[PDB]
RNA sequence: CUACAAGUAGUCAGAGCCCGUUAACGGGUGAUGGCGUGCCUUUUGUAGAAUGAACCGGCGAGUUACGAUCUCGUGCAAGGUUAAGCAGAAGAUGCGGAGCCGCAGCGAAAGCGAGUCUGAAUAGGGCGCAUGAGUACGUGGUCGUAGACCCGAAACCAGGUGAUCUACCCAUGUCCAGGGUGAAGUUCAGGUAACACUGAAUGGAGGCCCGAACCCACGCACGUUGAAAAGUGCGGGGAUGAGGUGUGGGUAGGGGUGAAAUGCCAAUCGAACCUGGAGAUAGCUGGUUCUCUCCGAAAUAGCUUUAGGGCUAGCCUCAAGGUAAGAGUCUUGGAGGUAGAGCACUGAUUGGACUAGGGGCCGGUUACCGAAUUCAGUCAAACUCCGAAUGCCAAUGACUUAUCCUUGGGAGUCAGACUGCGAGUGAUAAGAUCCGUAGUCGAAAGGGAAACAGCCCAGACCGCCAGCUAAGGUCCCAAAG
RNA sequence: UAAGGAACUCGGCAAAAUGACCCCGUAACUUCGGGAGAAGGGGUGCUCUGUUAGGGUGCAAGCCCGAGAGAGCCGCAGUGAAUAGGCCCAGGCGACUGUUUAGCAAAAACACAGGUCUCUGCGAAGCCGUAAGGCGAAGUAUAGGGGCUGACGCCUGCCCGGUGCUGGAAGGUUAAGAGGAGCGCUUAGCGUAAGCGAAGGUGCGAAUUGAAGCCCCAGUAAACGGCGGCCGUAACUAUAACGGUCCUAAGGUAGCGAAAUUCCUUGUCGGGUAAGUUCCGACCCGCACGAAAGGCGCAACGAUCUGGGCACUGUCUCAACGAGAGACUCGGUGAAAUUAUAGUACCUGUGAAGAUGCAGGUUACCCGCGACAGGACGGAAAGACCCCGUGGAGCUUUACUGCAGCCUGAUAUUGAAUGUUGGUAAUUGACCUUCUAACCCGCCGCCCUUAUCGGGCGGGGAGACAGUGUCAGGUGGGCAGUUUGACUGGGGCGGUCGCCUCCUAAAAGGUAACGGAGGCGCCCAAAGGUUCCCUCAGAAUGGUUGGAAAUCAUUCGCAGAGUGUAAAGGCACAAGGGAGCUUGACUGCGAGACCUACAAGUCGAGCAGGGACGAAAGUCGGGCUUAGUGAUCCGGUGGUUCCGCAUGGAAGGGCCAUCGCUCAACGGAUAAAAGCUACCCCGGGGAUAACAGGCUUAUCUCCCCCAAGAGUCCACAUCGACGGGGAGGUUUGGCACCUCGAUGUCGGCUCAUCGCAUCCUGGGGCUGUAGUCGGUCCCAAGGGUUGGGCUGUUCGCCCAUUAAAGCGGUACGCGAGCUGGGUUCAGAACGUCGUGAGACAGUUCGGUCCCUAUCCGUCGCGGGCGCAGGAAAUUUGAGAGGAGCUGUCCUUAGUACGAGAGGACCGGGAUGGACGCACCGCUGGUGUACCAGUUGUUCUGCCAAGGGCAUCGCUGGGUAGCUAUGUGCGGACGGGAUAAGUGCUGAAAGCAUCUAAGCAUGAAGCCCCCCUCAAGAUGAGAUUUCCCAUUCCGCAAGGAAGUAAGAUCCCUGAAAGAUGAUCAGGUUGAUAGGUCUGAGGUGGAAGUGUGGCGACACAUGGAGCUGACAGAUACUAAUCGAUCGAGGACUUAAC
RNA sequence: UGGUGGCGAUAGCGAAGAGGUCACACCCGUUCCCAUACCGAACACGGAAGUUAAGCUCUUCAGCGCCGAUGGUAGUCGGGGGUUUCCCCCUGUGAGAGUAGGACGCCGCCAA
RNA sequence: CGGGAAGUAGCUCAGCUUGGUAGAGCACAUGGUUUGGGACCAUGGGGUCGCAGGUUCGAAUCCUGUCUUCCCGACCA
RNA sequence: CCUCCU
């Protein structure tokens, strides 16, 4: 039983995924530090008492609520409010 | 009971006949009717045209020791406990405090100590304290070291036994009916100056010829649970030789011997045989024995000289805690760029208008192509001016439901299958392959789809000669139009 | 064994033929021997002459051997039986006789004589052994060992670059050992401390010295090996003697060549054949010949291989008969493999995808016996193939690491002199030479001593060498232990392996494939930090050089740019551009998060220390973001309020910092690793390949749609592009679902059976159908469908036929049916590849084919019971099987048709081929209890006549029976209904219209007709005839007994037969034997006579003899017996 | 008017007008602080002769851009069916495009 | 079918690996030399690197595709 | 080194 002689692909490379994206929900209480948003550039900017980490991570500055907003026409931002206390 | 019957041999229904018991809504037999593809192993899936078992009987597989750890029990408790040994029934027990664990941790260590280490630090942080139980013994679960659940290699090494078979050799014997051919030499004759050379006779060479014994083994047939673990029959080859054969001897296994085939070395040879190391090792195959109950997987991820193995995680179970932390639905908020769609970007692309420019044809002209521009029009996994349904993450109560988390003991699983839907690979093939998602099978019997793991309906604790329905059905087989 | 004679087959395998002696005669070729038993022919008994000639023995007598003749005699045949070469032509291979895989290979393999290379000066080399001791060899270069080649003949070219071997040693490099310049630690002592530091001890240690080897220089190919491209060129063309150029150590000479080598390939041409994939001869595009892994020849030789002839034949056409051994029946004895239990049908389907057992149908009374193998994926053997295992073993090597051996140095054993030449002016190393006294002697004499051992003594030789010990370097598949990855739509081979970005990815996250695309293993001292300022691409227009595009100016300008680098996400309050000052490209950290099996990875406000920039606010722990990297162990370097084995130190460790990995197979097995196995082995797998099956149908085969064209015209007679749609499931595949505790695998043979897509024959439509022929389509599966050459072949080509030479399925139908050529083990060889071991759907020569049938199934044959009494016959036919083919000639008629050429339908008739049934009168075959001839020997005493054995001894005939090649006969003639087709009438639809109502016609096909079986046709049928209603038990229901008609046991047998069965008979009986008479067969008995010297001939006499054949005849045997076998249920209706 | 904010361009472009004592500009200088990879252009320091031409401020406008329903349609969760590369049905949900329409600014605080 | 290697003037070859320059031999052309050829001497010219696309400021050179011509492989069944 | 044919 004669077999065809194959080539072989030139691809068959991906890096690893990289879980990006949101990791805290709007309404969410969050502890100072969170990380609230895992991004390359920004998607999402950072609002009140949030942070932009080094290579663009949203973070919690405060304990409090995250509210994610609407910034101008076209953008987002994520912000923390203190609780009502 | 049985000669018109289609048989995993029963089971449920059932006359007839024959009986009469541990006296029971009894026993034997069984015309006929319905249903019904053994058991085990291994599998995605086995009635399997895969595996195992002729039958019956007996025998035949998680053990024990010493350590570790957890649960349970008991004694004592900030303590607990003895070992060897001595005495004593091979005993209990008494003595024996050496030793061991615990009561304090932190640090690599010096060391400090309810703290300590890091650090320049009264900082922060790590591990501890505060937030207190251990220890001795026993049972049980599991682990470790031991053959460690049982059976099974091919092999490896050590020490031996074999050349009464066979290989070659050594010493010493012996065998080979018959027939043929006619080398050298010699003689004689001829022959020449001598020799050459010629003829005839003689002579008896030879891994010479034909052919029995003997040895061999070329062809065919037969035989193939044989007359025979290599033969027989008919033919065949050698048959004075590198011959056959007897007796007595020699060479021994990491070795001999080989006119060389890895041949032969006692029916064994790519390394003999026996015993031992030895219960070698086997991530492999097979097997692993009483019952019922509660619960009940996986066939995945990651890493792996890894891919049919393993480990951690995931999923199961048991206990103790926490406890109500889980889940469904409604409501509310949010992240996100798919389906669709669109052309705003990138790329592709059709027609018209329009010409820069180029090409045929004279700085001049053409049915030849054309960039841009413009009008209209198509398309896109790696296009997006847009953008759902769902799914996801949360919050908030409400209505509902009972899960959920932690710690510890014990696993198994890491071959999946098909079906529907969304993709890739393929040829928009495959009962194909590879993901995603739901289901069923796996591990699920019952009804339907003739039969038919995976489809449709639906989850078997038992009993009933009750009833209602599901899918699918209602002329007869075959319940109901 | 008729006729034939290789047609058989892979192949003349097997068989047949040949065969003794004497004589004649005998070719090519040759190494002059051979070839040769070449070939091809002739003779062959017996009698007499004849106790021949002649010979041996002997005094003779005699005995023995014995040609060659002549004359006869007999037979079918005289080596009368048994035993006893077939031969020839040509080629390959090996010269030859030998040898070999005990037990699948006898060969082309091995050996061989011969050649050559090479080593070896004798304690030889080589080999065995640790050594002693040995072999070598009681040999000595004309000898011995090793490698290669393989008689003989002619020959044996080129390359020394590589590798090896040999020689060389000027230099370089290199060990132990010498050597000890320095340095460290320690501490007497000296120092307020810090530090310094004598001696000693101790730990390191540089220069220098130091052999062989290696590098280096040469040589060597019958050492290992190697021995080229491209382009141009001649006055026809073609080809290029000739030239150019690149490369090499050198480019393959002679010879041979489609080959044991040639893929393409059945090369081409010639020969041989009717036909030749093989064979021989040529040619040369040598895929991939080639000169001692020899080249080319070559007489002789071969159980060698190949091709062709003569002879010969049962190899075959195509089979028939006979003998014996089994088989079969009876008596005796009595295994085995296998086995889940089996009351064990068929079809189609289903299903783990190929069912005795499942479904639905169809069929089937119960039990055997002889037979056959289709199935039980039959038995046998835990598949040798293939894969897998971090399983083995054997083998290889420039795999790794070792070891033996060998070489080389130092040092000990080991001493004495002499010069000479290096540090050190007198002391120590190196070197050369000499000595003798160690050591050695496989030298001599003497002694122990009857001794080729050993020892002693004395000579001689050699000599501080050698040998040996220790240490060291080199060499070293000679030997040893091992390694030699994984993924993978089987494995190998190719590719890949970690990290980053995008898509696939189904709008959270995640998500696979040997899916689609790309990047990375860095870079930057600014391209980092901060402060301040800023805006890009491109276009248009103007303008020196200057263009399409340099710099300048204006205008337009969400970015069409840029962002170190891939991509994505971002970025114009810039994250893009510019400038100033800087080093936060900080140290200690770090609430809390993300990610996550772990190990790791990511983000981080904030605090402290000390800074950079900024007036301040503030920003800064590298870069717009996301790659730019690697665990542990081990080791190095720097630091250090740590440890420091009595103490002080130190050595060494710890901690912090940091360095060394294409550990890239990137979670890294080791510091250190490649191959072959067809000599292979074990554990496993249908988890995974090769055969067959299944799914699929790309490919394949077939059929269609559209209709552009072709066809003068004309798409559609015929063909049909571009495109489009299917069917089938025979191809190659894809997939990997059954089977690896075995599903034997190509072709052929034997036996078929099915489909129809039809090859022929039958029936038709259209035709570019005149006729005869055809083309094309439709119906049709009844039957039929050849023998050869070549090749293993399927296929194909060819020869010759034929009505035709169909295509497919059935596990590429059929190996428990056969074969075994091929494929597919072990041997050997060629080309080729590989350093090698070895390897090749390349080739070549050779190479073990097991099984007693249980079940179903198939073919035959019995027994049982049934079929409302028991019997004997004859039957109907539900139903089943069989058969089913076709040519040629004559005639119609040289008619129809046609210019002619040619030449029919339809219809008559005759006769064949192939196939089948029956049968032996005919022709033949066979004919083992028939007749005859004949050889040898042996027996019946001898002669004569016979018997036995030699294949039935052989040879010539042959009866019955059984038989084909022999004879006879068959498929005839028709009905019925139909297919395609043709219609008639006829409307829907005023017409038309084969159709809707109605009515026909019409195939080798369907149902009959013809032949056979058939009532288990459980639906058990019918007709005719026979027996006759018994007895006893019983309430009857039943039961028992003896019988009738009839049958059987037992017996004689054949027309029957494995056995049963069947059939003819069983005494008023011709059943068989015998007997008698015949037929046929043989061919002329014995005895006697006559003739002849005799072998023999003739007569008596178509005699004698004669299995199975015919008739007759109770002479013999079928004796006497016994056994079995009805008394007929009930109901209803008509009588 | 000026300053300074918040709000998705409904705020913007573009077009046509109107306005300036003060305020905001342009404007006029380079002695000084400071400045230009050259340039007092800009930045900086100073001034007030001039001018609303431009910026700025205020009107008007729907050409471009922006915002934007309702209805319908595509798609789709769930449930069914079929002639199954795909399609249909039913209770929900529901775009994009297109369009009606909106829109030439809305809301602060301070100073004059 | 799978894997390589080339492709540069008329012909044969370098250059490619390192991006910036198109070389060399023979041939060709012109002159000289010769009675005339040949040889010899002197003096010149000749591609845009197979084709297309890409990366780059810039491609014979780096990347991809394609075409042409060679070479190797196609094993176990 | 060569020197077309008659
Ligand atoms: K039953
Ligand atoms: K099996
Ligand atoms: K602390
Ligand atoms: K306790
Ligand atoms: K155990
Ligand atoms: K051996
Ligand atoms: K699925
Ligand atoms: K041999
Ligand atoms: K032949
Ligand atoms: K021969
Ligand atoms: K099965
Ligand atoms: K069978
Ligand atoms: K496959
Ligand atoms: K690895
Ligand atoms: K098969
Ligand atoms: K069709
Ligand atoms: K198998
Ligand atoms: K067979
Ligand atoms: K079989
Ligand atoms: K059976
Ligand atoms: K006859
Ligand atoms: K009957
Ligand atoms: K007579
Ligand atoms: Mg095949
Ligand atoms: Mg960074
Ligand atoms: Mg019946
Ligand atoms: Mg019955
Ligand atoms: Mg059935
Ligand atoms: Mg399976
Ligand atoms: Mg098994
Ligand atoms: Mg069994
Ligand atoms: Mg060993
Ligand atoms: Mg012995
Ligand atoms: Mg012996
Ligand atoms: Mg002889
Ligand atoms: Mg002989
Ligand atoms: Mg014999
Ligand atoms: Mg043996
Ligand atoms: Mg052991
Ligand atoms: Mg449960
Ligand atoms: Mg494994
Ligand atoms: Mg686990
Ligand atoms: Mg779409
Ligand atoms: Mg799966
Ligand atoms: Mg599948
Ligand atoms: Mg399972
Ligand atoms: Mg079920
Ligand atoms: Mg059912
Ligand atoms: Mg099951
Ligand atoms: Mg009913
Ligand atoms: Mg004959
Ligand atoms: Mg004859
Ligand atoms: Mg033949
Ligand atoms: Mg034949
Ligand atoms: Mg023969
Ligand atoms: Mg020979
Ligand atoms: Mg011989
Ligand atoms: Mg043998
Ligand atoms: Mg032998
Ligand atoms: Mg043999
Ligand atoms: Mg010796
Ligand atoms: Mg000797
Ligand atoms: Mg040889
Ligand atoms: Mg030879
Ligand atoms: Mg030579
Ligand atoms: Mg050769
Ligand atoms: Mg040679
Ligand atoms: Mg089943
Ligand atoms: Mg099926
Ligand atoms: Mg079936
Ligand atoms: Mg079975
Ligand atoms: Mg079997
Ligand atoms: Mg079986
Ligand atoms: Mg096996
Ligand atoms: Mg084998
Ligand atoms: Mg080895
Ligand atoms: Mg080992
Ligand atoms: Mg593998
Ligand atoms: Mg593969
Ligand atoms: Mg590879
Ligand atoms: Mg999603
Ligand atoms: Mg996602
Ligand atoms: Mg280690
Ligand atoms: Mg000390
Ligand atoms: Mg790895
Ligand atoms: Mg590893
Ligand atoms: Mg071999
Ligand atoms: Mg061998
Ligand atoms: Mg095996
Ligand atoms: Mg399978
Ligand atoms: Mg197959
Ligand atoms: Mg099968
Ligand atoms: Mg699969
Ligand atoms: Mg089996
Ligand atoms: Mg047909
Ligand atoms: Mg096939
Ligand atoms: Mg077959
Ligand atoms: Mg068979
Ligand atoms: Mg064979
Ligand atoms: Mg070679
Ligand atoms: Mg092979
Ligand atoms: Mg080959
Ligand atoms: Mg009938
Ligand atoms: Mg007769
Ligand atoms: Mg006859
Ligand atoms: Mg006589
Ligand atoms: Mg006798
Ligand atoms: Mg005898
Ligand atoms: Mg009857
Ligand atoms: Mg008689
Ligand atoms: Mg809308």
């Amino acid at each position: 039983a004669s077999k065809k002689g194959v080539g072989s692909t030139k691809n068959g490379r991906d890096s690893e995924a990289k879980r990006l994206g949101a990791k805290r929900a709007d309404g969410q209480f969050v502890t100072g530090g969170s990380i609230l948003y895992r991004q390359r550039g920004t998607k999402i900017y950072p609002g009140e008492n949030v942070g932009r980490g080094g290579d663009d991570t949203l973070f919690a500055k405060i304990d409090g609520t995250v509210k994610f907003e609407r910034f101008g026409r076209d953008r987002k931002k994520v912000s923390v409010y203190p609780v009502a206390q």
